[PDB]
């Protein structure tokens, strides 16, 4: 059983191809911390552990309400100990699958949150990691959180944008957009705005850019939607063109793009 000061750690909270994510427990206080164990042999076979390494190094310096924040790191000569915060209410797309569609204030509460995030990480992160919907958390509050736990991964019971799936080099920043236009539909609907049982024809949707919307939707938000989900990139919003939009400009709290 490994110990770390007084967080003993238990339970597997999310195991990915890199390593593994364990919850660790303060004996005295029951304060909760989630440990990314990262094997040193299992990443050199892999060949990305300078890609890691510097990604540890780039995520020691943020700051921000609503991604992951890491507290410490520990190395040994065989491990690599990522000691960050932890979050104790599951993925966002579990819970629209498990619990509906969000109530429309809350679509928005939670979409700023997130939008707020991504704008962090394209102004301090260096190179490119693109925003993966399963990386979208809950915490206890109900705040959005951004984290590579890998809880995707693990079993108890659209896919990509326009220009990823046609296998060009694409530029990150505007993928994203695209990523958080997918996310703010299933806020607001409680389904995938490009989904079908038939594999090629999905792709066709995405690459099509035709989608449904709800007669419960306003022309408001459907505008921005159908702004962030455009196929050619030269047309699709950028965080600026959602921060001046009249639906998202609504109980925007001044912190989360200051």
């Amino acid at each position: 059983r490994v110990k770390i000061g007084h967080y003993v750690l238990g339970d597997t909270l999310g195991v990915g191809t890199f390593g593994k994510v364990k919850i660790g427990e303060h004996q005295l206080t029951g304060h909760k911390v989630a440990v990314k164990i990262l094997n040193r042999q299992k990443i050199r076979s892999l060949d990305v552990v300078g890609k890691i390494k510097r990604e540890i190094q780039n995520l020691k310096l943020f700051r921000h309400p609503h991604i992951i924040k890491l507290y410490q790191v520990i190395s040994t000569p065989t491990d690599f100990f990522m000691v960050m915060e932890y979050v104790s209410g599951g993925e966002l797309f579990d819970y629209i699958c498990k619990h509906g569609r969000v109530e429309e204030m809350e679509a928005r509460r939670l979409f700023q949150q997130i939008l707020s995030a991504v704008d962090y990480c394209h102004r301090h992160m260096v190179v490119h990691r693109d925003l993966k919907p399963e990386n979208v958390l809950l915490d206890a509050h109900m705040n959005a959180k951004i984290a590579d736990f890998g809880l995707s991964n693990m079993m108890s019971d659209n896919y990509a944008a326009p220009e990823v799936i046609s296998g060009r080099l694409y530029a990150g920043p505007e993928v994203d957009i695209w990523s958080c236009g997918v996310i703010l539909y299933a806020l607001l609907c409680g389904t995938l705005p490009f989904d079908d049982e038939h594999v090629p024809t999905l792709f066709k949707k995405i690459r099509g850019g035709v989608f449904y919307i709800p007669e419960y939707l306003n022309r408001s938000v459907a505008t921005l939607l159908m702004h962030m989900l455009q196929v050619d990139p030269l047309k699709r919003a950028t965080i600026k063109d959602i921060r001046e939009h009249e639906w998202f400009k609504q109980d925007l709290p001044s912190y989360l793009f200051p």
